[PDB]
């Protein structure tokens, strides 16, 4: 028996030992009246990495088996190969590709008509198998790439081959498929599921995990967790599987509190300028214009295909930056959701390669673009472009084409797919008008400055365009005191507890000073840090200063100077 | 014996598993004279992807075994290897050519008159049988480009073979083709058809699909009708194929309604108004003229190699705009298959190679030929340029030599085709002599200040010569109702119901406010956008006009503004 | 029975064969999910070799005989595999092929579930247990380089298999494993000890580059060390062993003086400014800041994760590269600590991934990028970056993460930080723009200069910025009168020992000869040598001077000779 | 270590193979003051080709080797580096 890879699934289906899987049903009777298409029977499937296409076709041989299939198929047989123990059970080609003939001609002896698939199939070709007249009945599963690569390249494949692309799943039908595989795995231990608990699991996979994805392989992963949570529960504890431990176990995947997470999307809608005010203050308004704005995105009442558009127009040390991180922050649960782009780094008009991407006969190649890298890995973020008036124009339209519609494509046929996420934008060019007061005309005459830069639908996709302001004295003040305040916690991080008491006028100079005609106060923070720090752990550690007592920032002599209560 | 790699059509001739594709017999004529040539016997076939000329060298074979060829060819065997064949089992190029040799070697041998076949053979370049004096025969084909790469190198092997046009199959002849195949097609499934219909899918193909090639493509077509059946018949009596099944599958690839197919493309040309003014108002007299101009085009009575163009004087979006997307999307029923050009970047010599390209060593030909895949992946569609007069007096030259012959050379060293493009020049040089009211003197300015441009010539050759205007009050707010229409879709697209009520009042607010002489007030779309969606979410996410509940969109106190039906 | 090589560690188990191992128990838990599952039963230990990443499915053996295990798994019996035991049949796969084909089959005769262990079965298949399909339970202990290498290549691996992390035993937690293994090794060696004698020895072999792991190392020299303290003593003396005797074990083990061992690394850190000057003098800022830093990071008042960053300018190996040497030797007392690092290769970007690891494509697998590398090998070291300006902006990056506690995965993956090593980063130019004196003026220009040729949080995370001035005559005297003594010590090393007094004014011309306002104390030791080494040669050789003498050195018109005392 | 297109000119005096130049000596003064400068003092000469310069640099060298030095350049390296095939030479200016 040349069997040796090869085992048969429509025997499990007889044999019972293989559940069904449901959807793309539309899709296996595509694949079968290819299977009866005279010029190509053998269909090639285009699927994300492994999400049991497999399991679609034994699906398919399942009907078959329950005899609902033209008889032309209905009367035919479907192995499994292993593609490896055979690339592997051999030492090289010469006896690998005897093997083949070997089970071929049992294939050409096969006493009724048959069918194989291979996982992977591009891996024949990374030919031999030129014998298939038709009584040859196989099909394939890869990503674009490989099929491209490899099978798309032959002229034969072509002329006896045909594209079956699938797609990503759907949040509705993977709950469905959920509540399929619901029962067989309640079955595997004998304990229940909570329904919410998985609509939960799902959406938390959805909008999270965002690195790790989903051909419904990230489905499958919500299912496995499922499974060590009830093994949990295997360890009073009731029979159906929480949703805490549901929270509780994607947390200790990703590491994030369960409050941060069961906010609806709109409990932090209701309090976002709360946040942002605790974070950064200046531009209240700009505040709620964007909570505004990102909301409409949120609730879809505008173009459900338009991501959000901003562009910032003011100096740093205000929060701009510091905006965007929290802004990420308080609606991704990630600081690092943030991707940075320099147009200086992209003035360059060549550098869309490393942009997007480039033909496979670059050189660069190697990677291609880092940006639509990013994108194929993160759905949920805001992505970072700062100071476009060098940035190439044609990358701006790339932008474009990103704002208009949600996505764009690589130079590689790879198109993208960006319909949760935001762009981002900051510019410093109004210093003209740029001071400390409200003038909107002021603003009206940046605007015009800006309508004037560059094509004005660009300017039509920047919905809100919102400008900064000069901080006044009392918000910088405030800013002081959340400088005092975050070193009073980097204090308390351990035992170290001495309360910081800054002078009023401390904090005024070191203010008045600080406010960079340019840079902004964020170098005053890190000078006034030094500044206490030093002297701080110096009195510290050399007990000029010990723990318990009133850290006493004094600005004597005209100057912040740690003032110990010890001497040497 | 290894005689494995080639394959002897002659046989499956002789086993009759062989079914002719008719017509081109003259090419097999050409073939048989080539194959008298005492000079170079080995003629070259030339053709595209998807015609199979495999298909003609096995008519050849035909012709061969019922005797009926000229005897100098009677006991010639017709075999062919395939290169691939030689590329499998290769450790290197010497073994490659070991079997080249030792195949050559049975075939050098002269037992009886045999000639050969190779698909690709150019692949055999990247050749050892140069020693063929001729003393054999051989024959293959390919693209043009890789035989000027490759054959067109030597001296010997050019000069040695005879380069032969295969030629794009005739739309009648694929029809008789299809019939030939029919009852071919019928026996392998137990099906019948309506040859009409098959008539009708040939033409479908034809208008679609272009990415394949006719006929093997309507092929593909029948068969994916024989699948649709062999599911039906199998799942009073429904045992033939109509229409539908074709409609069904070709919208299944292109998501349209077999209405908008099922058309015979005639009411549409004497209602295109009717859609217009459903979409776009203000410049009924162009609408009529261009309908007309397109109408002469498929009349007939046009000179059948003078793709339409029409001439743009007038502000941007006004219509213009929304006027070309909806041509596409009514005539060739694509929203892409506008491609803009903005020239005002073609204002230099360069962007000629940006565009078509130039000689082949150049930086910028390789961005050229922008138009040529353009139409070869899309021939029914339209090219869009803007402000055409600034840009490089070549690019208009060679816009110019595309417009007149419908075929225009590339910086590749190719003359597409365009037989279903259309002209489009767009600019507003002149538009500022209006007022909102048409006086024949400023038109006629502008009339003058454009044919000085260039030749005007080079402006009569456009199959017309359009203007615009600034829209009247009334037609402004017309338009205006047409947006606070769609808007209100916009709001039942979601299930919050509220009932969008613009105060004739707020209407002429508006429209005055954004209407500017600019462009005129496409601005305001998002400028009066802005003013709705925002107040309308606002109350949306606070709970004051509920579902059902009136949006008076009211004028008040110069200022528009809904009143809050329900305050916080 | 196929028991030949296998270890059923149940037995061991029940018969106490096994000490009891403490530590890393939520890898216990949740393997024992990882078992329970349905989709991936089998995981793998991903790890370098070490005890603990051996003693790991033991401690699972007896939380399993001790009955606090699963239900549905506790009827399961320990199994191991031995790879060198089973392969000793043959050269190649062969006959121990069929060896693991005979035990393949014994856990289908096991009535009674069984668990068996194979490491490295990555090495064993790159095949056979396709079979692994619910008939078995099993795990490997591997790493994640081997693991990507063979185990993740296959979609099915995956499918059946997950991975699980023991990255870092923690120092102090090593030190944890070691008090409760007292008792053990007690019982073994049959001595005691003072348990902070194996402390320090831990910590100083951690402080130490070795091969062996974290907690490796410490069985290893601990065991060793108490296994010669227990030969010793049967050949005063107590069973306590000496920590003195551990001290200079592992002081000539890596060949350090013991010297490190005491100071306490406090007290030298206090009176550490004292050797800074004794190196080099002259920027008191500079002492000041560096010590107070790395006091701090000791101290852990700042980020207790990242060591201490700094960046300098000014002038050119006038001391910079000395301190750099200087401090190396002041916290390690070893020169290995220092490790260069040089921005003059790097602007370019491949030679930043070559310098990151190493793809297995497009570049030779080398275990790691220079940089990289030295990190991985040795965590103990000196952070070099000299001009790092020269360098482009994306290993900016790189490093600002790094100097953030940060890491990035290399080509064996696994992320490495400067747990222990010192950084430092260079600037030019400065001394330049700095005037003779140190003013504040110029300093702001040149942080501003910092700052917009960088980022702003790039220069935070920063300890501080000290630059120097263009040097003095009392540092150059007293830097030269350092080096010639060192001069004659090193000299006095040869047999050969005369005494060398020289004529400070003539030392003063010497140094105003030597001194540059550009190149500083780098070419005063080539002028010395020069003129000093070879005049001693011929001074000895010669006779005219011998041991017992003094090396008069003269200044005698504008050149100073080392004026001999026999004339010939 | 690409000395190897530089040849020590320095050297070639403590070789003594060169010729000893006169004449132009109180130019010497002036670029060795020059050079004893701060402000800017890497200078240019004015030179008439054919008038041997060449010569002018050696006799400086020459100088230089034998205490006629401002003791700021007591042991600085007048060396020689054909700039013209250097330059030229390169097929590629990438080399270059």
């Amino acid at each position: 028996n040349l069997s040796k890879f090869c085992i048969d699934m429509t025997a499990m289906a007889r044999e019972g030992k293989i559940d069904p899987v449901i959807g793309r049903e539309e899709e296996i009777r595509r694949v079968i009246r290819i299977l009866s298409r005279r010029t190509k029977n053998n269909p090639v499937l285009i699927g994300e990495p492994g999400v049991g296409k497999t399991t679609i076709v034994e699906g398919l041989a399942q009907r078959i088996v329950n005899a609902d299939v033209p008889d032309n198929l209905a009367a035919c047989k479907l192995l499994s190969l292993d593609v490896g123990a055979l690339v592997a059970g051999s030492k090289y080609r010469g006896e690998f590709e005897e093997r083949m003939k070997g089970v071929l001609k049992e294939i050409q002896e096969s006493k009724e008509t048959i069918i194989l698939f291979v996982d992977e199939i591009h891996l024949l070709m990374g030919l031999k198998p030129m014998l298939a007249r038709g009584q040859l009945h196989c099909i394939g599963a890869t990503t674009l790439a490989e099929y491209r690569k490899y099978i798309e390249k032959d002229a034969a494949f072509e002329r006896r081959f045909q594209q079956v692309l699938v797609k990503e799943p759907s949040i509705t039908e993977t709950i469905s498929i959920l509540r399929g595989l619901k029962e067989k795995y309640e079955v595997h231990h004998g304990v229940n599921i909570a329904d919410a608990a998985i609509v939960a699991a799902a959406n938390l996979a959805a909008r999270y995990l965002t690195s790790r994805r989903l051909p419904d392989s990230a489905v499958d992963l919500i299912d496995e967790a499922a499974a060590a949570v009830r093994v949990a529960r295997e360890s009073m504890i009731t029979d159906v599987v929480g949703p805490d431990q549901i929270n509780e176990i994607v947390a200790r995947w990703t590491g994030i509190p369960v409050t941060r997470l069961k906010t609806s999307e709109k409990e932090k809608l209701l309090h976002m300028e709360q946040a942002l005010s605790k974070i950064v203050v200046g531009q209240k308004e700009a505040v709620q214009s964007v909570s505004n704005a990102i909301r409409l995105q949120r609730s879809g009442l505008s173009n459900p295909n338009q991501p959000p558009s901003f562009l910032f127009c003011g100096p740093s040390g205000t929060g701009k930056t510091l905006l965007t991180k929290a802004l990420a922050e308080f609606l991704f649960d990630d600081p690092k959701s943030m991707i940075r782009f320099d147009m200086s780094e992209y003035q360059e008009r060549h550098s869309l390669s490393r942009m997007i991407g480039a033909p496979p006969g670059y050189v660069g190649h190697d990677a291609g673009g880092q940006l639509t890298e990013a994108l194929r890995r993160r759905p949920f973020s805001i992505l970072l472009f700062d100071e476009v008036e060098k940035a190439a124009k044609e990358v701006l339209t790339v932008l474009l084409q990103l704002m208009d519609d949600g996505r764009i494509t690589d130079g590689q046929g790879r198109v993208v797919d960006a319909k949760n996420c935001i762009v981002v934008m900051t510019s410093n060019l109004g210093a003209e008008y740029l001071s400390r007061a409200i003038d909107p005309t002021t603003r009206e005459l940046v605007m015009n400055t800006l309508r004037n830069y560059f094509l004005p639908e660009f300017l039509n996709r920047i919905s809100s365009i919102v400008i900064f302001n000069r901080l006044t004295r009392r918000e910088i003040r405030k800013i002081v005191d959340l400088r005092i305040a975050e070193i009073q916690k980097r204090l308390t991080d351990n035992d170290r507890n001495v309360t910081i008491k800054v002078s009023d006028e401390a904090k005024d100079k070191l203010g008045a000073q600080g406010y960079s005609p340019v840079y902004g106060a964020r170098p005053l923070q890190r000078l006034l840090e030094k500044e206490v720090l030093n002297r701080l752990a110096i009195l510290i550690l050399r007990g000029q200063i010990r723990e318990g007592e009133v850290a006493c920032v004094e600005l004597v002599d005209g100057k912040v100077q740690v003032l110990p209560n010890h001497p040497d």
